[PDB]
DNA sequence: ACCGGAAGTG
DNA sequence: ACTTCCGGTC
DNA sequence: ACCGGAAGTG
DNA sequence: ACTTCCGGTC
């Protein structure tokens, strides 16, 4: 079963989905244009029936501690998978 | 009469007030420890009866573009008089 | 907490 | 020379 | 808006 | 592997 990083590909692979939630085009850099429903999306998923975008972003938080997402320092709504050695380590691999 | 900077100046030279606002001893950095009792006299020497720490920092955040104060960047409650000529001159000369 | 736009006041 | 209000961001 | 501590859950 | 809550800071 997904995890939420994993979902979140789910969702921007899909031109579908393009209007609450796309990569940028730079690197791997992706704007929640609606934080909402993405967190909405995540609840379903999870059978979370009250998830929004303060508790869905505070796991986005910790995968910053986890090495494999950081946030764009000053741009709404704006993350980026990390691209480095450890990043794709652990996305290659999940536990 | 005084500008809000210089009632500050006033409060600061004045071991009286040490517990609500006093100098740092770092050049012309200061803390309003009690910022809503700073807020509170200042609002007692203007005869405005709601003044508050939160409109009152929006002064001090005018005092920026002034150029005589500078928030001390991540120290809770902490400004700055700036050293510099800029600031000299405008508080030597204050219109 | 902190930031700055916007509109206001003898 | 601020005051008031308030939407936006570590 | 964003941050991270703290305590929680099949 | 997050979820919930929430105090603190541009
Ligand atoms: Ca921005
Ligand atoms: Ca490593
Ligand atoms: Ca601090
Ligand atoms: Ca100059």
């Amino acid at each position: 079963s997904l995890q939420l990083w994993q979902f979140l590909v789910t969702l921007l692979d899909d031109p579908a989905n393009a209007h609450f939630i796309a990569w940028t085009g730079r690197g791997m850099e992706f704007k929640l244009i609606e934080p909402e429903e993405v967190a909405r999306r995540w609840g379903i998923q999870k059978n979370r029936p009250a998830m929004n975008y303060d508790k869905l972003s505070r796991s986005l938080r910790y995968y910053y501690e986890k090495g494999i997402m950081q946030k764009v320092a000053g741009e709404r709504y704006v993350y980026k998978f990390v691209c480095d050695p450890d990043a794709l380590f652990s996305m290659a691999f999940p536990d």
